[PDB]
């Protein structure tokens, strides 16, 4: 759902030396993206996906030398290594396939770091970091297939539907159960809009009774729909 | 739940060559297990657990010259690794740690193998086979810390809660949804005495669209409890 009239292809155009291209899906993380390194936020999520020269074109006009590009859907990754190859900059793809991803993925991102060693510590991220996410159905939806009723609470992992309930704290405990094992170190909570203090403040005594090695890492995220969005490394 | 009096230690006593041992949890596997292979079933979930000497008792009182033995719980492995160590028999232990582990490890057993070709198979199944199960809360329940109410149906991966819904067909398509991949080659189902043909044949058809290079094997068990149990190479 976007206004009448032409809708932005993404964020406001700045020049840098770096750009770090994060493709959003227009859910409201831009603030949380900017505020985790990207400077060129695209929307996604129209009706047609950003195109190669869609991408080109922001790596051209932001004056960069070197790219990072986070395609956060396995639908744009192809866009992302043509308009890559293209670019007079040195351009680098991560190949995040969800949001969540994206943002374990800007976790590893140091500004002061290198092209390259940036690039091994963000695609690391997508191979041995697990993403999820904690959601509820605003209507009557299918997601792989498993049909959900308006109000339920949905769990996801790497953006697959592993866990739905009436009940919050019981979908998102399941959800953390799979998403936890013994041998799990650190798990970071991004807090959205929606989340309950009450909800959260059971699933932390959860953890810690459940997974009593594993260090909870709680920000505030604001980002609406996503009640959490979880990391474990 | 047990009869007054004596509760049995166990299967009758065969004399046998290669004793195959396996560790019911007292909820109706004895036929199944029987049919895979096991010669001895040891009763398990009684108030103390088979005991070391309770094991090498069936060892000894079989005559076998080898056995395999499956504990099918983790707080049984020590017994079995003890039993194996005093026994005259040449014994090992594969460590399973449920019952549905159990099962899938007995697919492996080959009568016609040998001990070492037989312990490589099923023990291979231990590290490479995911293993999981469908059942429902016949009254409240918590399993890992999650509250369950009465009726719900429960989605057990390795015995660990992932799903659980008032709706039969939600709770097991999710629980597939994470222990199916797309790389899953065959998925083994085991179909219990309580399910529901119209929820079999919807299972079936979702996976067949949803993880449609899956093949899919389906075995009457008529096991109690247990709606299905699955098994994932």
């Amino acid at each position: 759902h976007h206004s009448s009239g032409l809708v932005p292809r993404g964020s406001h155009m700045e020049t840098v030396e770096t750009a770090i291209i994060t493709i959003s899906m227009g859910e409201g993380i831009s603030e949380i993206f900017k505020s985790m390194g990207a400077t060129h936020i695209i929307s996604g999520g129209q009706t047609m996906n950003p195109s190669t020269e869609d991408i080109v074109k922001v790596i051209e006009q932001s004056k960069c030398k070197r790219a990072i590009i986070l395609p956060n859907n396995k639908n744009i990754l192809m866009a992302s290594e043509q308009a890559a190859s293209i670019v007079d900059a040195e351009a680098v793809v991560i190949p995040t396939k969800s949001i969540p991803q994206g943002i374990s993925a800007l976790f590893q991102y140091d500004v002061d770091a290198t092209l390259e060693e940036n690039k091994a510590q963000m695609a690391d991220s997508v191979n041995n970091v697990k993403s999820g996410s904690l959601t509820y159905a605003v209507r009557d939806t299918k997601i792989d297939g498993v049909e959900i009723k308006k109000d339920a609470f949905m769990g996801l992992i790497e953006d697959k539907i592993v866990s739905s309930q009436s009940d919050q704290l019981t979908t998102v405990t399941e959800l953390l159960n799979e998403m936890l094992a013994e041998d799990s170190e650190i798990l970071t909570v991004i807090i959205g809009q929606d989340a309950e203090q009450a909800v959260t403040d059971n699933m932390i005594n959860w953890i810690e009774e459940q997974y009593p090695d594993v260090e909870v890492e709680v920000h505030e995220g604001g980002q609406p729909i996503y009640q959490y969005f979880f990391s474990v490394e």
